[PDB]
């Protein structure tokens, strides 16, 4: 099964951050990377010295159930975030979401996919597109049709 997972890093150097998180993708069990995005840059909010946020997506195949690669992506936010020498809301942070898994659509409380708000999320879509440029959403969405029509900021590469 093929997932799609949105990595974001404002952690220290962000490149090597990213890197180490691709490294933990790949040592997932049942699991190797097929595919990365550029990346890309999403400045902060307000004129305020701070850093950039580094964005990329994944291409996952995997034979894991969703919910145990939901798991995994928890562990690997902990093991190489900030949380437990800092706070889990933390001004730096790692984030893993689970965007797509398969054509798959789960509504639990744990785990929700698609990602609830990835589709007003251009630093999520603009990596997704390419590196799935003929993606269709479980409900029907064109993925090159939601870039034609909705209003994203613009995102250039790191
Ligand atoms: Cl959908």
């Amino acid at each position: 099964t093929v997932a799609y997972i949105a990595i974001g890093s404002n952690l220290a150097s962000p490149l090597e951050q990213v890197n180490a998180a691709l490294k933990a993708l790949g040592d997932i069990p049942e699991s190797h990377i097929l595919t990365v995005s550029s990346f890309y840059r999403t400045p902060p909010l307000g004129p305020q010295d701070q850093p950039d946020y580094l964005n990329a997506a994944v291409a996952l195949e995997t034979s894991l159930a969703p919910e145990e690669l939901l798991n995994h992506t928890q562990r690997i936010e902990l093991q190489q975030g900030a949380v437990r020498k800092a706070e889990r809301w933390g001004p730096r942070t790692l984030d893993l979401d689970i965007m797509l898994f398969g054509n798959e659509v789960i509504n639990t409380e744990r785990l929700t996919v698609p990602h609830y708000d990835m589709k007003n999320r251009g630093f999520m879509l603009w990596p997704l597109f390419e590196i799935a440029p003929e993606l269709v959403f479980p409900d029907g969405e064109m993925l090159r049709q939601i870039l034609h029509t909705r209003a994203f900021d613009k995102l250039n590469k790191w």
